Parts: structure tokens; C-alpha cells; sequence
């Protein structure tokens, strides 16, 4: 044993936080009641230490709820696992939904106003117990989603070539508040046999890509009908994640825009099934998917 | 229903630890078990592990289900943080040390002054019907260095058990000394857990030896997969360094998520491991 | 001065308990004791009890002051509390059991798994003479549903000590089976523990056959009143039962406070007593 | 968790006393109150006393849960423990008075010479809908000598609060005077509490004149059933007996546990109420 | 290295108390201890304590440096603390005692019920040399009263032994009571501690008699100095009082940091001593 | 034993302090990381009775590692063993030096800047180990010391006669935040032979002078050549100490306005020697020394 005065204090300045595991199709998260404060109880640090699934409590990511902003009923912050922090969370703010409903005993359908760092979201508790969310309008401008690549149709990315560690694949980019790269395949290349792909190998290159300067969601997506589609993520700071609510809905709105897809689909992700549809009449994205909590604790600061 | 637990981890190989010490019956199935060790869908975690009461006069008595939900005979890692978890719930303060009844025999873990855990793991197992394994000894009753063919590839591997299976191996027949990190485990892993040489399965160690007190290990566990550590393991794969002239009794054992101090004592043939254990949270999952 | 204690309760009937380890002499007076038992100006309990020192080999002995202050020779919720009391003030974890010398003889509690005590009672005396009651034996010497004028009422009762008196009945004499919850204990139960056919006073249980399994009763103690349960007087209803032939020798017992699991084993004649003893709080009574 | 706290009783009155001057929050629940108060699975006592920060100045505040859990404005027997309390956490000698914040107003303890407590209760509210109550006022906007039906019985009854609802009645409508010993309270008692005419429940006490300063008293309080005393019952029952012309302003009152001396200045309205305070014992208390 | 500790203190002698039930050698060396124990570079303390295992069955076994480095064969003081240090490593709670080997012979400590510990400290040894001493007895083989010439001034001594060396004064030879707090030990101490006359050099207490009952005293002890108080030194001056017929076999003896209650008993000429013992914070030093 | 529900509710009401030892030449120190908050953790009753060497920890005083305070990396504040709050330390500044480093992680060479009652303080770490101070400028002004004494050479108290206990001694006085009464012998005396002084005995009437509104520490120096300097202190609220680092900083300059010594002396101290330097240059005053950590631990409050 080493005489080290500063590790003995270490292993004694303690905090603990209290919060709830949730999870919506797999894409588990850490939600923590922060209704007393506009500013999070734990760091970005601290964040990622905790989804850590060895040495922490593991998950995907952090989600506060905040009090509203602007007259909305709520506000939601997320933390990615790795610390940094995206501007929306489908699966997040459905479980933050269900969250809100048991703080306050609300039975039944239920819908608040959050706000975002993406805009205004809605989620309402359906009857079935599931979740209906308002994920509000798509982002199509090039220069918003953002990427530093040309506009091809209009002054959106689609089906536009993507250089990726020399090879050529085919993308069309679209936000919902955070940014997203959707590919149906390499340029000049068959469909996708999305479960025969190394996310981890050919995500990173997506991700850290120069040509999205906040980095990128990506996913990569295989037609089954032209109103079901099979998908795989790989997330900005979370890695492969077995499902991505504004991936899900990103990739519905590249599918049509690419003309491979109708404006309501089925779309199978890693853990489950959501129903994405894109109303034309007010160009918003309705997502419709589970979520589920699966316990509740202190952990160690 | 609700499970209270408290969450633990020695060296990376982290477990959800449940006072049990009302009944010999653990609280939740191993088919519950194998749910709440789901990362995703559960609370995550490589096992459960039950502190029992006492039996035949220990102290305690522990139980532990994989994350697949098979009972092992013993964990190491799992003793040394269970033996934090009663200091905890008796809130005990100092130096104390714990007989404890397992699937392997007595195991006596003790608390140490810097907070870690010195265990008396018990006395290797070398007859290969008793590891157990069908391939044959060819040293003595212990299968040391023996020729196993693993998916039409021929290795070498020495077995042992710690109370629970373990497959040793410091490379392929006839071939160089490994890199631990260069294996691919989640394909070789399976082929070696699987094996129709373990009626039981086993949980495999891949070693290199750095020097003949130090060996870097990687291991794919039997119901666990790729873990950060091993404690069974490590004492294991010791005793098959020594059995191969590969080591000396007493050694350091890097394993993926930190060290272990490992030494085979000619002495009495037991084998004490001592490494940490740390508290992570507590909560309360929905079964 | 100050007397150091520690509150149980075995099922609602509550005790102080006393670590007098150092003197076969109690620390306390049965004054003293009677003042401490008051509720309201005092700390509140049915009685004190003393862990003394061994006799005769036994690991220790017991003496116990009823809240009115008389001694009785036993007390089964209060043995109960006893055993717990110990183990934590020796640190003994899980099953055990003591030797423990009382008024009544020998007396063995077993601290269970779950925290319940299983405790060995010892056997029943039923020489009418060594209840003691002046009632004539009916059944040999023993007094079983035997008539008893009670303020000019005539009731049937059977008698039994546990060390300490009991007069058991299961109504009046010609009447129908009770319901012990309709019954007016403040108002018939001192015409009981007074009787001239007791000339130590008596503990009375009244008691309503549910099944021949399984009992429920009330009581009326001697020095103690009305109180939520009494381990010694659940085994004496259930030796008063199997005599008049109404239950079986293995009853549930259904006490105001909870039940109780007694056995009276036709095997050694020994009866069994099992329940719960739960600690409350610890502190200093100025006396 | 574990509270630590002191016991005191006034007259019979026993309360549960903690130092919560380090917090303006309760350190307990009011559910855990309860549990603490049971006599038999519990501490026992009539309420738990909490000893809070000051508010607007006072010295003191002053919280208390019933027994039953819910929390009343004020009480009279726990001031004057309160004051023993705060002298004692102070080391004060001699003759001290504090402010004390309470649900009721302000109101201030002063310890005598002799060791009695003189409290000044503050002055009684009359206004009907205040108390509250939904009888109404037949004496101005009070509620004198006014029939209440209760179970079909016509009472007379007096209402007055001291920041706590009281129902004060001499007896029956049209009928003659009480004998307070001979009621039977846990029977009528309820009645009155849960009346529908009182929305807060009240406490009622149940008068008997022995002269025009002398008055004997029995009590049935909101939350705490039959006690020993009440404080502010025995000042709202020499406001009624005054109000009803059956006594003068001072006068002695002797409740179950004791005599208190009580006054009801017309100088300034206020009601001065002395009585003792008495420390039994402390503890640390299982929560 | 690092040593892990406990300190305590009994009346202000402060120890650093270290479990060394591992080994039956001291984890650190006497010039270490006598580092430590400098109060400004190291820990600051009258002396190291280490519990050690058992011997010639003995609970456990005690041994001790004192400041300066040497081992003494007992402490009064120090085996209080080591009564309430073990009482923590075993988790046990109230009355407890303990047999304990040291250089001095069996000790038996026993925690009360206040907290203190009545300590058996056994018989006191009065052959002049063995206790040792150069001086001829003078009152059989005892030295009681005798002229001890301290840098050319006559001063009467009683030399008793309680393991270790003591040499009690009232006074100068032929010269008046003594007013302890007008001493100057650091000048007269030392003068007594090396005296030629005490081969393994002594304790030195000066005593003012208050009663027969009730006496004062200061020490300089053997290389530790001027401290607060000395458990064998109270012993040791309450058998000299009584050799020297100036006070009665049961004592109070006040010390510079409190009193000890000191009883001779005729009976089993054994010397009991009751005290406090508190602890004052957990380390870890640099070795 | 006797019934009292103070004593019993003030022993179940404990806490703990973690701290670590440290000592500049024997000056020995509590120091707790108390970076976490502006208010230091215990009461100065409460330290009073952990630096007891017998009863408690044992100490000279504790220090506090606290926030920074208007631009500097952090601040310091002490407390005397017998309570009272002091504005300066600098034994305990050079202790406050390694604790930071020690719990920073900080290897070699590094400098703070710490704010105190005193100003700004900057120690630096040095090559060799040693810490090297930079504690400001002393003040002169008589009333700001603070002594009652009348100044005799410009508003500074220098070789001014004070009367203790009816014998005249001259002394300087000097504030190096905290006030410090030099003296380098009686009035028409001799040179101290400063071991030869009974510290307990003369010391108390300096530190309680009615000329010292708030106490003084008080120097007894003999000096050796004209660039060392052997001293023996008494610190108001401490005692006789083993070293005290402002004092050996206002003995030097002391000697240099008596024309006894150069600006640049090497200080014998009880615990140790000290190198001391006041530049005529900027008219700071450098103090160099050791400090080591001894042990750490948690107390009982
Ligand atoms: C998949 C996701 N959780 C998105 C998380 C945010 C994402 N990792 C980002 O950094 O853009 C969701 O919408 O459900
Ligand atoms: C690695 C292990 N956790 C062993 C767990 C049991 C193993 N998965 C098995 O099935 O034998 C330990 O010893 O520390
Ligand atoms: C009911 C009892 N506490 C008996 C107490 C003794 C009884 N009051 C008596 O005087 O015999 C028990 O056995 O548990
Ligand atoms: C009788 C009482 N304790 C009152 C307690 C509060 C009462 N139970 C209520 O609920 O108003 C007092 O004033 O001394
Ligand atoms: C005073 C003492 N600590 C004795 C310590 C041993 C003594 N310094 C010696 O050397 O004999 C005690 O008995 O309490
Ligand atoms: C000697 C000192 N520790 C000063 C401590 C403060 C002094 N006791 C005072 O009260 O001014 C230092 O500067 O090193």
C-alpha cells in the first residue's frame, strides 16, 4: 500500500443521485427529477461515468426533466453516454412522458409540452399505454442539419454522394434538431443486408465524418415495402443503440424523399418496431413507440 | 414484485448483490436473473449474486447466477465485493474476515486495511474428471498442456477447477505465444465454452506471460462472455502456469479491467487472491 | 440513577430487556420494575427482563418482573426477545441457540433463518397441586374441563403450567363455543387471575376452535392485564386442547398480536413455540 | 434510519420530545410518528414534540404529530415539556421564558422557582366558523350552550378554540349534571371527534363543576383518544365554564392525571395555564 | 508503508491503537513507534498499543511502546482503549470483558454499562527486587517509606510493581505533604526516572492525600514523561497509600486529566480500575 | 452515573472531518479540503478542541483550502489551536502548497496564487522540492499593526520602549497581515541568549499587552551575523511553536529597520531553518521552506 492523501479523500467526498432506468426499445436511459432547477443536477463528466454499464449505472444516456420554458409544461436536457449533448431524444422523451406521469399520478392519456434543444415536442400517452410524440417539422436546409455538403435538390442533401474512407456511398441528410446521415446503400451499389454490416467499424468513419461538423447520427436502412422499413444506428456519441426515435423518423423522411418509401411506415429497429408517419398537411412527424421503466436507485457521485 | 439490491463490481466484473439472508431459497429464479443482468432491458450486470445464510457452520452461504442464468459453483470477484456488502449491511469497520459455504467448498474472504479483499479461494481441482473434461490426463489425472481441437484447429490447454471449470491456454499447438488483445474472443469464445470436451462448458483463459510473476490474461466466461476480470480465473490460470513451468507461484495478473495478487501456497495448496471491490448504487427493480 | 435498556416486543407483548450478565442480583427492584412498566409516566411495557448469568451449566438465566411487579418462572414472547437480545449483544449472525436456566427449568431458544425463534419450552405440568390450583384433578391429577365458579357463573376450564399458572377455557359450563372477541376481558378476567382456586393467580386464556389445527385466543395475565399475546399461555391452550380432544398437537395460534406455531410433540412430551421477536428502541430510564 | 429523542410527560401526558432545532423540517414523517407512538410496537406516547428554529423572531417554533399522525396547532402539556426540554439542551437554571412559535400564534412558557411551568396560551377563539365548526353561533358569533346531536342524543356543548378545535360540555340537553367517572368514553368519545359538525374533528371534554374554581374534567382528544390531561382542554373548559356562567376566570382544574391552574385574564384575554413537566427517559428509537 | 490506526485516550493518556491479530509481531518497529509518536513530525501520542492474538488460550494478547521507543509490560489507560477498540473489531454491544495476556500477567478489562471499563489488573508485586529495585526492603520484602536519595535530597519512596516499576512519594524525608501542582516535573522527573537505584529506570507518581479516600496525584512515567494520567501508576500509589496507612483500600484518585476509582481488594488482594476510555479519530501514517 | 439528556443527545449528534496532517518545521497543521464551499466545514470551537493533543487530533491549527476569491486559483483561512481566526500563515501556506499539489496531481515546479486576511499570497513549489513564498509586503503603519505605541521613526514602531510588567523592553513592530512584536533585548540590555528565556512565563504578558488591541505573536531574537538570525517565538493564540513563517519574515525585517542584519537572512527557527529575503526591489518578502504530509485520517466532531 502507497501513502496517498489524495485518494483517501477521493473515496470520501460523496454525493448520490437518485433517478429511474427507463428504456424505450432498448435505448435505456437514466431520468432524473430536475423540476427544481433550469441547471442539471450532475455534470457531463459525471454523466458519462454513470453510462458506464461496468463501473457505473449504464445506459445510453441521462435525460433531466426540467421545469418548462416559455410557458411549456416541461423542459428536457439529455446527456449523451459520452457526455456531450444532443438536442433531442425520441425514445428519451417517451420514457420522459411516462416518467412525468408517475411523478404526478396522471392516469390515462396525458400530453405535455416539452421544450428542446430541437423546438417544441409533444408527447401524448395513448390509451394502449403507448406514447404518440409530435417530434415537430424536419430540417432539410443543407447548412441546418448541418453538413458542409451541397445541396443537390433544393438546398437539401439527398442521395448525394458521401466520400467515406475512399469509398463512395449515396446520403441524404435531414435534422430533427439533432443531425442525421441516412444511407440506403453505397453509390452505384445494391440494398442493404443491414445485419451484415460492422457498425462499429464503418459508424465511427460516419460519425466523425468532415463533412458533419457537429458529427452525425447514421443509419443505415434496408426497403422491405414501401411501408416497412429495417434499420440499424450508429449515434453520435452512443455508439450502436438498439433503437433511435429521431433516427427512425429522419430515415422515414430520406425514404420519401428518395422516393423509396410512402410518408407512414413500420420501422423495425434493432429492439422493436415504431410507427413513423410524416403528415403532409403540416409537415409534422408523428412517432409512435413503447417505453418502459425498469428500476429505481441511488448512485455514487 | 420488487427485487432491493445493491450493485458492485470487482475489477469491471460487476454483479447485483441481494440480501438473502432470511431463507436457503433465493428470492428471484434464474430466469428472472438472467432478465435484470440484460444491459439494455434490465439493470446489467454479469451475475446475481445471493447472501445466504449460513451452512454447516460458516457464516454465510453464497449463490450466484450467470447473466445467462446458470448457477456457477464460485466467483471471485463476487466473494470479495460480498464480503464488502456485509461489512456494509452490518456495518462492520475494520479488518474482518468471513467463512462462507459455496458450490466449490469453504471460501474466506477477508477484508483488508486498504479496503481490498484477500481471499482464500480453496484448493485447485486437478483430476480431469472432477474439472470436469473428457480429455485425458497426461499428467497424472491433470490435463496440462494437452492437445484439445477446437473447430478443426489444434491448441493447448491446461484444465483446472476453482469449484467452477476453467480452460487455460498460452497458445496454439505448436505455435507462438499469444497476444491477448490481437484474439478475436467473441469467435473463438464460443468454441471453447461450447466444447463437447466440457460436459459442463467452461469458462476459457487466453494468457501471455510477461515474466514469471506477471501474466496478462483475457477470458471468455461460461454464461458470462467477455468480462472485464475473473477471479476464478485468475487463480486458475496461475496454477496452470505453475503446472507448465511457465511461472512462479506467486504472481500479479493483469486482467482487462485492472490487477489481481495471486499465490498458489505449496504450503497448504490453497490459493488466495486479493484484488478490490466497489460499491457502484442501489435500487429497487421491478420483477 | 439510570437504568440502560433495550425495547422488544415478541407479537405486541413488549419488554424491557436488561443486560444484567454481571450479577445474579437484578439491577432493579420489582418496585422499580412496576414504576418503568407505567406507560405514561414511566417508559411503558408488560414486564423487564434480565439476562443472567448461567446456572448450572446453562449459558444463562432468566428473571423477569411483570409491569405489576410480581415474578412469574417464564415467559415465552420474553425468551423470545431474549434470545435476540443476546445475539446482538455478542454479534452472533443467523441460527443459534442457548441453554437458558429459568423458574420454569430449562428453557432452549433457536434464532431461525427469517429471525424468528423456534424455542423448546420444556414440558407440561399438569399435577393439579403443582399448577398450582386447589381445583381436584378429574383426569388423573390433572384438571381438564373441570367446573369453576366464577361469580356465581360456572365455567369449565383446564389447567396447565409452563413453569408459570394457566387456566384455559373454552366456555362456560353447558354453553356454546365463545367468541373470545365478544368477550369482556377487563371485567372477567380478574375474577379469574384472583380465584380462590389459585392461590399463585393464574394467567386465563379463553379460546374459539377454528379448525383442530388452528386456535385463536385472548388473554387475561396474571399482573399484566389484557395483553397482546403470551407465548407460554399459547402452549398451555394447546396441551388444554389435545386433553379435552379439540385440536390436533401441531396448532396455529391466533394471539391479538399475531400468531404463534406450537407443537407439543408426543415424541419427548416437549412443546415448540415459534414466532417473532423484533427489537423497538434502546435507552436510559432515570430511576 | 434512528431518532433520537427524550421523554417527558405532563401530568400523564407523554409526548416524545426531538431536538429539530438544526432544521424547519420535521426529522420524522407524520406516518412515522405514529408507528412511533404505538405503546406496544413502539415508543408510546400521546404525540411527537419537535423543537424547531425560530420564526419571526421567536426563540422557538413548536411542531407536534398526534399519535394518530396528524398534526394539531398547539398543546398545552408539550409547551411545558417543550420549556423543560430547552432549559435542559441549554443547561438553563432558574427562572427562563421563551417565545415560542406555534400553529396557535405565538405563545410563551416561563419556568417558575419552583419548577412549574406558567404558560401564556394566547387568547381563545369564539368565532364559530373559526374554531371551526358548523353549529352555529347562538352568543354572538359563539357557539354556547348550543344543542348538538349526537347518535340521536341532544347534548349541550360550548366551542372553543385555542388554536385547536374543543368541544366543552356539562352534560346532556335538559338533563343534569355529570359524573364524569362514570362515562364511557372510547364509547361516546368517537361520537364527538368524527361529528359532522366539526370539519377538522375536534377534541371534547366532558365537565363536571366542583365550585366556581374548581372544575373536574375527563378528555377525548382529536387523534389521541382518552389521555391523561390536556392543556388547551383544560383552558377552552374554564372559557366555556365562564362563558355558561358556571365558573369564574380562575379556577383548578383536575384532569385523570393531575390538577392544572388555569386563568383567563379579562385584563388582556389572555389564558395563563401552570402546571409541571417531567423527563422519564431518552433513547434512540428504529425507524 | 503505511500504518492504519485508531486513536484513543483514557483521562488524556492518548494512544495510537493498531490491529495487529494478523501477527504475533508488532507491524512496526519501536524506533517507528517512538517516531509516530512525536507530537509535531508524527502522530502525537503517549504510546503505540497493539492487539495481538491469544495466548495460553487469552482472548487476546496486548503490547505496548511507549514514546520513546520502549515496551513496558502493561497500561491501565491504554487497556480501557484496547477494551472498546476490540469491542468495535467484534461488533459487539454493552457489557463485555475480555482476558488478556501481557507482560504483567493475565488482565481482564470489562466494558460497563456507562461506557467505562473496569479493568482486573491483578496483584500487585511488592518484592523489592522484582520489582525491581536496588533499595532494601524495609517492611518485610517490600519497600515502603524508605530514603531515596534524588541528586543529594532524602526523599521517602514505596516502590510496587503492577508489571511495570513504580516509585510512589508523599513527600521529602522528614519534610511536610506535598502540593503536587507546585512540583516541577520536567526537573524533579527525570532525577527519579534514571535513579541508579532503578535498574530498568520507573514510574514516578508524587501524591497529595485530599481524604483516606480521595487522593491527588501527577506522574512522570518511564520514557513518556509528564502525562495526563497512568492507570498502573493509580494502582500502584493507592497500594503504597495503604502500605503507608495514609488511606483506606478503595479510592478515588484524581488525576491531571480526571479520576480513576481504584479498589484493593483485601479479599483476593486484587486491584480493580474503573475509567473512561473514548475515541478520537481513524488514521493512516506514513511509515 | 447520573440521568442527563443533554450529555446523551450531544454524543449521538457527531460528525467527522477528513483532513490530512501536514507540518513546516514542526508547526504541524490540520488541512482539509474545503474547496467545495466559502464557509469552512467545522466551527473555530470545534477546531479549538481537535488541535487538544491529548483529547484530539493535535495541531497548531487547522487550515482551509477554500474557493478562489476574486481572481485566484483559491483562498485560505486558519484557525489558532486556541480558536481564534489569524490572517495569515506561513508554515501553513507552504503546507497549503503540497496539499494542492497533492490533491491536483501536480508534479514539479508549480505556483497558486491564495487569497487571504493577509492578501495575496503566491507559493511556489520549487525544483528541489521546497516551497518558496511570495508573501507581500509588511506593514509599518503603528495603528495598522495594530499597536497603541507611538511611531518613533515615521509612523513605524522601531527599538520603541515597552513597558511589561513594569520592565522596559524594546521591541519593533511589525504586520505581516497578523501582528508580530520583535524584540532583540531589554532596554540598555544585553543580547538574548534566547534559549535561556522562559518563553511560558514572558511570552503571555507580550501577547496580552494592553498596547496590542488584538493580541500579538512576539519574537525573541539573538543575532548571530548579519545574515543569520537564531529567534524563539510565542504566538498569540499557540504558544511557544516549533517555527512561525510570518514571524521569521517580520523578525527580518525588524532587524533591517534596527540596522542589525541584511535583507537577506537565514532564520534559525526551533523546528528548522527558514531563508528569508525582503527585496529592496519590490519590497516583497520571500519566504523558503519545507512542509510534509504526515498522515491522514477522520475525526470525531
Ligand atoms: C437515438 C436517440 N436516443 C437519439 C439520441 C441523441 C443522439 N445520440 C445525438 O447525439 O444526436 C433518439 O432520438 O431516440
Ligand atoms: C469470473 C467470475 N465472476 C466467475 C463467474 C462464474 C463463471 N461464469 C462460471 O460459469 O463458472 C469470478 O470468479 O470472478
Ligand atoms: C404472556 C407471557 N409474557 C407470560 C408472562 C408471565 C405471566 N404474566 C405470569 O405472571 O405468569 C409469555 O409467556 O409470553
Ligand atoms: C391535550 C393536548 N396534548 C392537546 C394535543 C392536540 C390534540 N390532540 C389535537 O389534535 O388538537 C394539550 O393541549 O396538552
Ligand atoms: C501510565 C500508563 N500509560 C503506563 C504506561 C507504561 C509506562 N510508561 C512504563 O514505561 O512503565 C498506564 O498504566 O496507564
Ligand atoms: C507561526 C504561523 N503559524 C502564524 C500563525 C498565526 C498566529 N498564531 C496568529 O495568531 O497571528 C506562521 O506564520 O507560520
Amino acid at each position: 500500500e502507497k501513502f496517498s492523501p489524495a485518494s483517501f479523500l477521493d473515496k470520501k467526498e460523496t454525493g448520490v443521485l437518485h433517478f429511474v432506468k427507463y428504456h424505450g426499445l432498448g435505448n435505456d436511459f437514466i431520468l432524473v427529477d430536475n423540476r427544481d432547477s433550469s441547471e442539471p443536477k450532475i455534470t457531463q463528466e459525471q454523466a458519462a461515468k454513470l453510462c458506464d454499464r461496468n463501473f457505473g449505472v449504464g445506459a445510453d444516456g441521462v435525460i433531466f426533466a426540467m421545469p418548462g420554458v416559455n410557458g411549456t409544461d416541461y423542459a428536457m436536457r439529455i446527456f449523451n453516454s459520452d457526455g456531450s449533448e444532443p438536442e433531442m431524444c425520441g425514445n428519451g422523451v417517451r420514457c420522459f412522458a411516462r416518467f412525468i406521469a408517475e411523478l404526478e399520478n396522471l392516469q390515462g392519456k396525458h400530453s405535455f409540452t416539452i421544450h428542446t434543444g430541437a423546438g417544441l415536442i409533444v408527447p401524448e400517452i395513448q390509451d394502449d399505454g403507448q406514447v404518440k410524440v409530435d417530434m415537430g417539422t424536419p430540417i432539410l436546409k443543407a447548412q441546418d442539419v448541418p453538413t458542409k455538403l451541397s445541396g443537390n435538390k433544393g438546398e437539401a442533401v439527398v442521395e448525394a454522394e458521401l466520400v467515406v474512407d475512399g469509398v463512395s456511398w449515396n446520403v441524404t441528410c435531414v435534422s430533427m434538431g439533432n443531425p442525421h446521415c441516412i444511407t440506403f446503400g453505397k453509390k452505384g451499389g445494391p440494398n442493404l443486408k443491414v445485419d451484415d454490416l460492422n457498425l462499429p467499424e464503418i459508424g465511427p468513419k460516419f460519425e466523425h465524418h468532415e463533412m458533419f461538423p457537429a458529427r452525425t447520427n447514421t443509419e443505415f436502412v434496408e426497403v422491405l415495402s414501401r411501408s416497412h422499413l429495417k434499420m440499424r444506428v450508429w449515434e453520435r456519441g452512443a455508439g450502436a443503440t438498439l433503437a433511435c426515435g429521431t433516427g427512425a423518423c429522419a430515415l422515414v423522411v430520406a425514404a420519401v424523399l428518395e422516393g423509396r418509401a410512402d410518408r407512414k411506415c413500420t420501422v423495425d429497429l434493432p429492439g422493436g418496431p415504431l410507427e413513423i408517419e410524416w403528415k403532409q398537411e403540416d409537415n409534422h412527424i408523428y412517432m409512435t413507440g413503447p417505453a418502459e421503466a425498469v428500476f429505481y436507485g441511488s448512485a455514487l457521485l
